[PDB]
C-alpha cells in the first residue's frame, strides 16, 4: 500500500539527503555529516553538556551512522570509554539503539567526544511525536510501549548494567517502534551502584508512560500520585496499576525486578508479539510483490549491455526506441513512465502480448511478443558471456 | 541474499502454480484447484472421514486461497456451519489459519463439506517436517510453545476450543507454526451425544499442547499412554528443567485443585515470550532492508529509463551520459571479450542514485579523449536533459 510505501520512500530519502551549503569537518574515519536536529537550541539537561545529532557514511564501508557529539568535553581517562563500550557494543536489542565506540575529536574547533549508534531513518523523539512544535493516546499504543521497553530492560539488566538514560526526548520513535537511543554515554560521563540506578531505571519506565497518557510534557514531584488518578476514566485500571508499580518506590522485602513485571504485562506480551508477527507476515506479501523490481532492473542491465555495441540483436534494439523513444505527434517525447513500468512489467513475465517494431528503414517490420523478445534477450546476453 | 531470493520465489511460484491433467472440477465461486496434499495416503483418524487438501483461485477477487475437502460428509442441519463459522470467522491471529466460510458442494462426484482457509505457501505439516518419509534445538521448542500458547489464549478468550491440535494439523514455515484446522470439529461433533464442554474440551487443548511438544522432544512421532511419565523424564537431561515442568504441567489432566487456563501458562513460560517477540522483531526488520533494497531497485531501473530515453534519441551534454552508459555496460577485457559484471552494473547505478561525488573516467569511441567527471555530474547531467525533454 501507498502510506507503506511512502514510509519506505521516506527512509530512502533521509539516508540520501546532504545539505550543499553545510561546513561541518570531516572525521578522520567519517564524511558526509548531516544534522539530525529538529530544533536551533540545545539544553544542557539532558547530558550536563550541549548536545548535537548527526547522520554520517563511514569511510570504509560506507554506510549511514548516526554520530551523537558532546560539546565541550576533553577525555581525563582512556579507561572511561574503553569500560563502558566494551560491554554496551554487546548488547543487541529491539529496542535498544546499537552503540559500536566512543572516540574523542578535535575537527569542530573545540573538544568533542563522539557516540555512533546504528542510523535509523525518519526516527523522531517521543517527546516531539507526541507533543509537536506547537487528545488522547490509544491505551493500545501505551501497552505497545511498554512491552518494548521491558523488553529492553530485561536484556540491560542481563547484563548487569542500567539505562540510566530514560527520557521521552532519548527514545527514537519510528512508525510505532521505540528504541533506547542514548545509551552507554552516562555510563561514560561518570567516574553509586548499579542496582540502585536499576530501580531508577523502572521510575523514569513509570513517568514516561505516566506523561504521555496523560498528555504532559514536563513531569512535577507534586503530580506523581494527582496525574495518577486522571488515568482511571479514560484508561483501564490495570494500566493505571502498573504505572503505579512502576514509579512508586518501596518494595520493601523485594525490590523491583523486570521479571515480575512480566506477569504484569500478561496478555499484552502475548498481543504485542502477535502484532509485530502480523506486522512481519504483511512485509512478506510486500516483499514477494517488489520482487519484481529487482527482475525489472536485471532485464534493464541486459537490455543496455546489448544495445549499441546487427544480427538478431536488431529487433532488441527496435524495441528499446519502442519502450523508451516514443514521441507526440509534433515530435514532441512521449514520456510515461508507466509505460517504461509496464513494458518491462510484460518483458519479465515473458507475456504473450504482441507488438509492432518498425526499422529505421521502414520497408520491414516485425511481429513479436514480448516473450520472444525476453527470449531473445537472454540469448544474446548469454553469447557475450561464452567469450 | 542466496537463501532469501530462493524462498521469497519458491512462494510466488506455488501461488501460481498448476496441473492440468488433473480434472479437478470448478466450484461455484472457485476455479484452478491445485492438489497439496504430499502424501498417496489417506486414513479418516484427524475428521473421521478421508479428507483433501487444494489451491483455489476465487472467482470475485482472483485471489488464492486454501480448501480442505472432507469426503463424505451428508448436511443434516445449517446450524451447524452458521453456529461455528460466525465464532471462528471473527477470530483474527497470526498462528490460527484464518477461516472464511463452510459449504457443501456435489462437484466432486459426491457429498462433500469444504472449509476455507488464508492460503499460506510453501507450508508443510509439522509433522512431516520433523519426520520425514542430533537434537532439536530447545529454542525452536520454546518458539512452538509460545506461538500454540498465542493461539489457545485467542481461541479461549472467544469461549472457544481448538478442538484439532496434532502435527498433522499444524503446518510449519520457517519456524512459523499455523493451526490449519481449526472450526472443523466444531461442525463434525456439532451433532453427537454427550457433548463436552467448551470448558471441559478448552482443558484437552492442553493435553494435546503438551503432547505435540513432548513428541518433537523425544523424537517419536508416535505417543502412547503408557508413556506420558516416562518419555517425560528423558528430557530433563537433553533439555531445561523448566521445559519439563511446563509440558508436565500442560499434559498431565488432573488440573488437582483448579483448571488450567493459558493465562496461567502464560506466566510460566515469561522470559520465553519475551525471547521470541526480541526475535520475531529483529527477524521482521531483516526484512525492512531486504525491503529497502528492493525499493532501491526501483529506483535504479527508474534512472536507466531516463538514461535509455536520452541515448539514441546525440552529441553535446548528452554526448557524455551515452560515453557513461558506454562505461557501465559495455566494458570488455584486454583480449577485447565482454567482461559482464552484475556488481559493476549495479555499484555504478547505487553511485548514480546517491548523486556520489566520485569520479569516474569516460573515454570516446575514438580513444583519443577521455572526461574526468564525476557521477553527481552525470546524474545533473541526465536529470536535466530528462526534463528538458517534457519541456519541447
Ligand atoms: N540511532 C539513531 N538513528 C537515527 N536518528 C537518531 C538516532 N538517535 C537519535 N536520532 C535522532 O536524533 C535526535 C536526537 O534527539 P535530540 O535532538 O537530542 O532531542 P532534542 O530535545 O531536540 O535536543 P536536546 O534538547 O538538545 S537533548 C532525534 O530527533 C532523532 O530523530
Ligand atoms: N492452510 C493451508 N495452506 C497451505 N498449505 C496447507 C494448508 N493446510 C495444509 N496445507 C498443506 O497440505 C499438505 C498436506 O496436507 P495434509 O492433509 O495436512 O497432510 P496429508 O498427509 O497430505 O493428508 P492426510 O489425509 O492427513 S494423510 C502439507 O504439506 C501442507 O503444506
Amino acid at each position: 500500500p501507498k502510506d507503506r510505501r511512502e514510509n519506505l520512500q521516506k527512509k530512502l530519502f533521509h539516508m540520501q539527503q546532504l545539505l550543499p551549503n553545510s561546513g561541518l569537518p570531516n572525521l578522520d574515519r567519517w564524511h558526509s555529516l548531516f544534522p539530525l536536529d529538529t530544533k536551533a537550541t540545545r539544553n544542557s539537561t539532558c547530558f550536563g553538556y550541549p548536545s548535537w545529532m548527526y547522520k554520517a557514511q563511514n569511510n570504509k564501508n560506507g554506510r549511514h551512522f548516526a554520530l551523537r557529539r558532546i560539546e565541550g568535553y576533553r577525555l581525563t581517562n582512556e579507561k572511561a570509554i574503553l569500560n563502558v563500550t566494551k560491554e554496551w557494543k554487546k548488547i543487541i536489542n529491539a529496542n535498544i539503539v546499537t552503540v559500536h565506540e566512543a572516540f574523542t575529536t578535535e575537527f569542530f574547533g573545540d573538544s568533542s567526544l563522539i557516540f555512533v549508534y546504528d542510523f535509523h531513518p525518519l526516527s523522531e523523539t517521543l517527546y516531539d511525536h507526541h507533543f509537536p512544535p506547537n487528545n488522547k493516546i490509544p491505551e493500545n499504543l501505551l501497552w505497545s510501549y511498554v512491552c518494548q521497553i521491558a523488553n529492553a530492560l530485561l536484556a540491560i539488566h542481563n547484563a548487569k548494567l542500567a539505562a540510566r538514560c530514560l527520557e521521552l526526548s532519548k527514545i527514537i520513535w519510528e512508525n510505532n517502534r521505540i528504541r533506547l537511543a542514548a545509551c552507554s554515554i552516562l555510563d561514560v560521563l561518570h567516574h553509586k551502584t548499579i542496582e540502585e540506578l536499576q530501580q531508577e531505571d523502572f521510575v523514569k519506565f513509570g513517568r514516561i508512560i505516566l506523561a504521555l497518557a496523560t498528555n504532559t510534557p514536563t513531569l512535577n514531584f507534586n503530580n506523581i500520585d494527582a496525574a495518577l488518578a486522571t488515568i482511571v476514566p479514560r484508561y483501564s485500571t490495570q494500566l493505571r496499576g502498573v504505572l503505579e508499580w512502576l514509579i512508586k518506590p518501596s518494595a520493601p522485602g523485594e525490590t523491583k525486578t523486570v521479571e515480575t513485571l512480566l506477569g504484569g504485562i500478561t496478555t499484552h506480551l502475548a498481543n504485542f508479539a502477535n502484532f509485530v508477527m502480523q506486522e512481519s507476515d504483511e512485509k512478506e506479501f510486500h516483499l514477494m510483490r517488489e520482487l519484481e523490481n529487482g527482475r525489472i532492473a536485471r532485464l534493464m542491465f541486459k537490455l543496455s549491455v546489448v544495445n549499441e555495441r546487427t544480427g538478431e540483436r536488431l529487433l532488441l534494439k527496435l524495441f528499446r526506441d519502442y519502450v523508451f523513444h516514443q514521441v507526440d505527434a509534433d515530435g514532441k517525447a512521449r514520456l510515461d513512465t508507466n509505460h517504461y513500468l509496464n513494458c518491462l512489467s510484460k518483458l519479465d513475465a515473458s507475456s504473450e502480448e504482441q507488438i509492432l517494431l518498425t526499422s529505421r528503414d521502414n520497408a520491414t517490420v516485425f511481429v513479436v511478443s514480448y516473450r520472444s523478445i525476453r527470449q531473445m534477450l537472454d540469448r544474446a546476453y548469454g553469447e557475450l558471456g561464452k567469450e
